[PDB]
């Protein structure tokens, strides 16, 4: 995979130019394959000002996740003020957890590692355990680090005697590198999941800072609608967004995203017609109302 | 070795239709995904071949194809772009497969119709790599539509009793759908019969959903007419309107059958002549068959 | 190898075709006409159904250039044979493999469902790809209700994805080039609605009525020597109230034994007339 | 890799400087790869005074694990006073078992070997069996030794005819080196596991010193809370730790660790604010109480 | 390896000094690597007087395994009185099978070969088949021989097509050397296993002498407890071992070993203390307080 | 060294039994194959040592040995010659190895029994040369039988995941098989337990296959009798027929072991005396052992 070597070299050079301290460090081959899956902030478009309706959760995320990890000499006064061993983002679908991860890669200066199953599980015997060990060793090398397993429930499923051999030893490798004897040096394991119940009890044990990114309430739906509708031109009087926010009974954040898109199209209908035959309509209450059936 | 021939054929055709993709190379799994790419020239269904769904065709255009196919038209606002995924759900035989066929026909997106045989593999972790290669290929073929036909089985209600490779495969799929590394203009169009069997997260990231429902009187009329083209009808003895409304609750393919069987009924004499070596399709054949 | 060489010697145009391993495992379950003993003169009491089967199943499939005049004169995507037990459906399939020159594929669950992950979906894809290669083809899933059962969220995952693979190859985007899916079933109700929807040419092979039972009785009793006067088959036919075709087969066997009783005794050391049937069927 | 060679050389020189009697011994290549995964006491921060709520278990661990292994000439009186063939640490998650292993590497002078699946299972045919044989041969060379397979249930899973061949032969190699004909000379196999049931009966049979590191009771939760809160400044009167210990109904040790961290942050909130704009508040009952919902 | 070469040279010289008739025989390299894994009696501490609760099985083991192999001119009267082609020791865990092998290496004078998977399966192509062929050729050279594959179920697992190509040809090589055309000259293949069911039917078929080393009964638990407690000082009256024996409901031999070790430490608790800063007679208190009937 | 001595010994013995083999020389790999040639004098099993297989022995003769060993007898018709290969398949312990032994004994063909240790080599392309040398040697030793014991491992279901040297080795073997359509009067006799694991092409060029099945009552009788020769039995207190039809499903070697154990159990006194004739082998030992 020549694209994988290009990605490894690109991600490496970028990692050594933002943090010059990592130059003297070399890697094994599996560590380089893990380096192929490192997300830097410049390729992510979501910030905290792009996340709405979660401000207390953003502040808690800061005060107990980023600052205890990113600035240790600030917290060096007490030995029990340091970063968690792992963070779990769990909740109903479409409430922000993926953008929480995106803005964690954006604001927090930790070398962010977002890896998936395709880069962990391998065909050959014992390669995937070595991939996990290389992942954690790389995280120890990149001392401020966040290892992200998106959709982490599948990876941390209820262990059973009917599991596949490699899967079981892979889970044991992962847990050991998480809370084993050679403890990770300032390495955080941030995970996003939709079903917390499918996670094994030991895995959840060592994933101890867990945030309920729940369905948005009236305030949260208001802040989300407003956050989504930026860079679009609204209406002065014929538009009341408050009722619309509350009218969406139990709608998640992405359900709002889709309804906002569909209404943006329904308001720009004349723009579609004009550029089909060759001034967006102020986004007022008509489109949202005719769509969502209050 | 027909897989290699299909890969090479589909690739050369992809680079001759769109010349900008010559500099791009692929990994092996990406090539196995390339083996399952449908081009428009091998599909014989168009929008003029789909009847009784004209408002749905127009909605499909205005919110699926143009927001995907022509972005610089839609660059004025950041919330005018393509959906992350489209679902075609409804009762059986209402058009969804031909909706996909004509999406591969009219829409110029590099259409990927893949099935379970090309995703699931015997070996450990190969199927997750197949999914990652699928989406990476879709990102390479920047205007793309990835189509999982009969998508309910793939997106079934997730459970702790699932198979491990199935569960991690579902997680890989969802992560490539709405993860951090967001897809660049990649749409995931899916057809399903039972929307309820789809998991809530999978449905959540599949937000453009169309009810391709059972055809009504207008829709049955337009379908009957669309099907009966290229066949020779009758002037007076035929009244198609009553027949359209007589087929209460019949799906589109059920109509396709009462039309084939009646075509055979009428042209029995034509076959008889060839046995030795057509008839105007009027109300008699349809009426004697469908029992009002 | 045997089925392959026989397929290329009957139809020479398929020599240039290459196969995949799973396609060859599907090739292992192909039925040629020479190993089947049932013809349309071996099926009795179903003559209108045989004629309908011809005119809407075999000829629309076997002779397309005859029907090339209209685009809606083609073959059924699939053909269901449903009805009460023992009415002829298996012999309908046998004589479809006999008379119709389509490369007949009769497969069962043992050759589809496999232990390993994702092998069975590949087996289905290879089955249909082989059917596309053997362009006039009939794929036959005997006892097809179990395979096309009411889909549920409590199904096994490999079963569910296998059903989805099957349906997708039946009426998905890439069209099956002249490939027919003929299925026999006893309970049509257990078939899923989508499966039934794409299997629309459905024939009710029902319980034989007096006239049909007469024809069945006559068809079964060939190659056996009957009686001139003391035998009246008509009453016997109608007297079998609601008996299926195989029920008639068994009663005819038992009466053949009861008439050949002296033949048993002689080889240990009769004209089939009304006595044996009458004393048996009450 | 080259870092693996550096780790082998470092671990070797440290092993020969702590115990001078092993200078004359040389190793095969696989034995050196096993030497790459040896944990010395100086890289582990946990001692027995760092383990709370397990004092009878610590004393039993001493009297039947360390002293029968570490001091044999003391027990040479009777032939049935020697070290066990293996020790299992099993129990519910987060009750101390990895710190039990850490302090076994700390206090007990046995040349501790903590190995994982990434260093055992290899891609090539028959390498992993040779890795196991080299592991035990090295343990025999380093005569007072403890071999530690963290999360040992995955490695000792219920055997089946549907196992992978390399996995099955690897299990047979391991068992044979554990209780075969060439018996190990003073070599102990200490293992930690969460689910004892997944362990095969033969593997458990030859792992006969098993400790139930169970969920902490009221006394144990008291001792754990006290052990965790050292090096942090508490309150004199407004703090009553006893109720807090017995308020945590069924909480494991790490669940207490996380709640203590979160309360330390919630008490040092003014320190966060001060170093954001530039003492620690005595850790009293308010933080723990407002958090844990008694 | 230099340690491996020292092991080969040491095992070789010891083999030629115990049995002088093998001096004229030379070996190929693979045969020498097999010679590196030969167990002589002097490095094993277990005898038949160290095995308890299995006397009828010890006597059967003698009469149908050792003597038919070790003394052939005694059995030369009939052609059907010779050694088995293979012996299998199967049973529940911890019932004695490993010590059965140890005392087979101890009493029986056969040149005992205990080999494991690390010495058979190799990385390179076709080396492991040559290792098997060299193993059996060496066994034929060392004419009274016992080849031991400890934990033999993994090696003789149910053959399938899902198996590795080397593994399969290795199994075929092994079986062919076991009961092929060039029959082994007085070579016995003794194997120990815990799960007999995982063994392939052909592999089991050529392992016709199979012993059920089952869980110990009341008599067997009595004899085991007594065998284990030798060289330790017991009590006269306050100790009744019979009840202890029967009380251990379904305990294997090693479960008894561990119990006995724990109770020895619980009785020597005073000696432990004193020596750290002679032994209490091992009476019923320690066993009773531990095993919960 | 030992290989060289074995090669020289086997060669000189081959040229002294058949003097027509002198003018022929060999390549090095052919000599390594010559190192694995079994002559009749080192095998103790004959056709009077095989019991319970007399129809199979006669079929083996009439369609395997005589069509190979005596061609000028069968030169009348071109379709009366030796098979390209013979497969002995069946349940374990039914006689197949002794079938091979007595094929090396009675049949005068220069028997080659080879195993995988002599075929598969470490170096690249040596093992294909070993196969080619094997068959070339068989062509030189014109009446020949090449024996691969445990053939199913060698002839396993071919797959794309097989080792390259293994796959090319299988292709070399098959090519040398179809090459010799009795052109060099070379027969490939193989014994296997699992016929199903054999590849279809391998099995195809292996047409003469014998089911050496589990012994029936007659076969168990003949086996028991064959095994108990050279041992002294009893006149009245011994009824063997009972024992023969009593061993329900026992293979031949299962009988061998039970006969040994009963021989020991009857000679117990003789053994004792010698430790410081045999008891007539009567029904007591067998009955007390086999549990009906
Ligand atoms: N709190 C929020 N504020 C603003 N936009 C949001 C919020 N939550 C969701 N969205 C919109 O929904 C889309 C996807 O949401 P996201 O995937 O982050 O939620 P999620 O909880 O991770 O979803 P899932 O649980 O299904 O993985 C984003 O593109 C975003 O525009
Ligand atoms: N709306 C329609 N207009 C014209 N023909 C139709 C329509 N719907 C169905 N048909 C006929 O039915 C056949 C199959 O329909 P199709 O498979 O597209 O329906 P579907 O909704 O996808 O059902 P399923 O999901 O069960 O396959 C087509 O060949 C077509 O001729
Ligand atoms: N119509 C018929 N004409 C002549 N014989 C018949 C007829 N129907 C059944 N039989 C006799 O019954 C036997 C089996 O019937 P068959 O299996 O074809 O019926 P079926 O409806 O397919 O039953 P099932 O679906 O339960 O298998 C045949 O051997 C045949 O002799
Ligand atoms: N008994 C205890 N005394 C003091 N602290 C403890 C205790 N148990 C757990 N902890 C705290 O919990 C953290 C992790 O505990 P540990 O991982 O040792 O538990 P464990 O029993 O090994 O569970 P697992 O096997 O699931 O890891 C430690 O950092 C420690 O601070
Ligand atoms: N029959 C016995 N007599 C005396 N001691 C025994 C007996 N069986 C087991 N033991 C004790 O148990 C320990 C291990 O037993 P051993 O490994 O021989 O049994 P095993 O059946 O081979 O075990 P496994 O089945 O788990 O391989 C020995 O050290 C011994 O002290
Ligand atoms: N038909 C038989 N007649 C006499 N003895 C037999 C017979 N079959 C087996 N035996 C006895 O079994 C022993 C080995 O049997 P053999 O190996 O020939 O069986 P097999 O069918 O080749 O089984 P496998 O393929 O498992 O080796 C011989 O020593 C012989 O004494
Ligand atoms: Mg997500
Ligand atoms: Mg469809
Ligand atoms: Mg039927
Ligand atoms: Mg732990
Ligand atoms: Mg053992
Ligand atoms: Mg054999």
């Amino acid at each position: 995979s020549r694209e994988s070597k290009a990605k490894q070299s690109l991600q490496w050079e970028k990692l050594v130019k933002r943090s010059p301290a990592l130059a003297e460090v070399t890697l094994d081959a599996y560590e380089r394959t893990i380096l192929s899956s490192i997300v830097t902030p410049d390729e992510i478009n979501i910030t905290f000002q792009d996340i709405g309706g979660l401000d207390p959760l953003i502040s808690d995320l800061h005060e107990s996740v980023i600052y205890p990890l990113m600035m240790p000499e600030v917290y060096s006064n007490s030995p029990l003020l340091q970063a968690p061993s792992g963070v779990l983002l769990y909740g109903p679908p479409g409430c922000g957890k993926t953008m929480l991860a995106k803005a964690l890669a954006k604001e927090s200066g930790a070398n962010f590692i977002s890896i998936r199953m395709s880069s962990i599980m391998d065909k050959w015997y014992g390669e995937s355990n070595k991939i996990v060990d290389a992942m954690f060793s790389l995280a120890n090398k990149l001392q401020p680090c966040i290892i992200f397993i998106d959709q982490i429930d599948s990876f941390l499923r209820e262990r059973s005697s009917t599991d596949h051999e490699v899967t079981a030893t892979l889970k044991a490798e992962f847990m050991t590198l998480w809370d084993g004897l050679l403890n990770n040096g300032r390495v955080m394991i941030i995970g996003a999941t939709n079903r917390i119940n499918d996670i094994d009890d030991a895995f959840l044990r060592r994933l101890p800072k867990r945030f309920l990114v729940s369905l948005p309430g009236s305030d949260q739906r208001y802040k989300i609608l407003s956050v989504l509708l930026k860079d679009t031109k609204l209406d002065e009087d014929e538009f009341d967004l408050q009722l619309i926010a509350d009218n969406t009974k139990g709608f998640s954040g992405s359900d709002l995203k889709e309804l906002c898109r569909e209404a943006a199209l329904d308001a720009a209908k004349e723009y579609i017609k004009q550029k089909r035959q060759l001034k967006i309509r102020p986004l007022k209450t008509k489109d949202f109302t005719k769509k969502l059936r209050m």
